């Protein structure tokens, strides 16, 4: 066993002695402000090292992906996924509407007694909404690979633009989808084009493996950093019901509805399909950002369950951007949640507008700094209520971060084998022409 399933044993000791590291530092130590930051700072450099991958792992991936297809096949796999995706969103978000209403969390507890943190950004919805479009066809391309736009109300009012640090995950993949589709078509003339792209894809893999052999040592840091931040278990006390409802809900969606859509579409075992991306998913737990993890999650599917390098190359790219399914179903829980903590009646129309606007802002809070206050502001100011107590979920948002970044990475998993088998006519039909 030992030599062959090395990282992954050391990923699961890492994580052990990190937990371990953590809680005997904060019991039998104290630390000031500043040594807690020089105490995680590997965990920093692992994040920066795998920040670095994304953007030509991203671009050569797609443009690989959309080249090695024709057009007709790429417009039907395209559109199961896209179909796929949409549906599974739509299912998280009824079931997290269905759960936080059935449990009721908010009444029982008072409002008085939980302590608010942070503050409300400033949310426009329609110049959001508009700002996604916006991002989806970028000025520039090199300003688009590390800058992103925004664009706010001034003064009645006019709209003044200006341009943000991040980069635009949703314009380069848009770009990269046109590019690949053209010089796929181009033939003879693109081929010099499609051995580029595939060479650079495979040197980022390589780059990639070598940088799994120093991930546990970051992480360990990572693990131990995050567990010392904590400043008292009075607030995760205060707040636990709302922790149970959200993994719950998680847990429920992650065990229950992805292997019976499996299950219905193809028939095989989904928990033998789950069993074997563990890597991947605790890559997700403890990085907990869907784009970071991605060439692990690449690596996983393509190895240690035979999946066609088409399919593969052409869903997770897309599963990446668009696949928003635990964070739906938190903003649901807590926008359900903050509504139940004031005296509001629970309408059907007014569950039915936070079932669509849950949807519509999560897809919108795809690529963003702070997605998950974007989103519940946006539901709060559909249904009415102040965007100031999106402040009080902020002290015990991080923990639930870390999972849904799983749950994601677990249903790309699952939708790549659905849309395999979907189109598993057009892989053999076009192999010889």
């Amino acid at each position: 066993f030992l030599k062959n399933n090395w990282v992954l044993l050391s990923t699961v000791a890492a994580v052990v002695l990190g937990i371990t590291t953590g809680v005997l530092v904060r019991e039998h130590s104290n630390l000031s402000t500043l040594e807690k930051f020089y105490f995680a700072f590997p965990g920093e450099i692992l994040m920066r090292m795998l920040k670095l991958i994304i953007l030509p792992l991203i671009i050569s991936s797609m443009i690989t992906g959309v080249a090695a297809l024709d057009s007709n096949v790429s417009g039907k796999i395209g559109l199961r996924a896209v179909v796929y995706y949409f549906a599974t969103t739509l299912i998280a978000v009824i079931l997290g509407i269905v759960l936080v209403v059935s449990i009721k969390p908010g009444v029982t507890q008072k409002v008085g007694e939980i302590a608010r943190t942070g503050s409300t950004p400033e949310v426009s919805t329609v110049d959001a909404m508009l700002d996604l479009i916006r991002n989806m066809f970028p000025e520039n391309l090199v300003q688009a690979a590390f800058q992103q736009y925004k664009t706010k109300r001034e003064e009645e009012y006019k709209i003044v633009g200006m341009y943000s640090d991040g980069i635009n995950v949703l314009g380069l993949i848009v770009f990269a989808l046109v590019f690949g589709l053209v010089i796929g078509k181009m033939g003879e003339k693109g081929q010099i084009l499609v051995d580029f792209f595939n060479a650079l894809s495979d040197a980022t893999m390589k780059i990639v493996q070598i940088i799994m052999w120093y991930m546990p040592l970051g992480i360990l840091f990572l693990i131990a950093g995050c567990i010392i931040e904590v400043e008292d278990w009075e607030i995760f006390r205060k707040l636990g019901l709302y922790m149970a409802t959200v993994l719950t809900g998680l847990a429920i969606h992650s065990i229950v509805i992805l292997p019976l859509i499996y299950f219905i579409v193809v028939r095989k075992n989904p928990f033998r399909f789950a069993m074997g991306m563990a890597q991947a998913l605790l890559t997700a737990l403890m990085i907990s950002s869907s784009s970071a993890t991605l060439p692990v999650t690449f690596r996983c599917a393509e190895e240690n369950n035979q999946v066609d390098k088409r399919i593969t190359r052409f869903v997770l790219p897309v599963g990446a951007t668009i696949n928003m399914d635990g964070t739906a179903l938190y903003e649901a829980v807590a926008a359900v949640f903050i509504a139940q903590l004031n005296d509001l009646d629970l309408g059907i129309g007014q569950i039915i507008t936070i079932s669509i606007t849950a949807t519509s802002a999560s897809i919108g809070a795809a690529g963003v700094p702070q997605a998950g206050l974007v989103t519940m502001v946006i539901v709060l100011s559909a249904v009415g209520l102040p965007a100031e107590d999106v402040t009080l979920i902020i002290a015990v948002d991080c923990l639930l971060d870390r999972f849904r970044t799983m749950v994601n990475v677990l249903g790309d998993a699952f939708g790549t084998g659905i849309v395999e088998k979907l189109s598993k006519k057009e892989l053999e039909q076009m192999d010889v022409s």
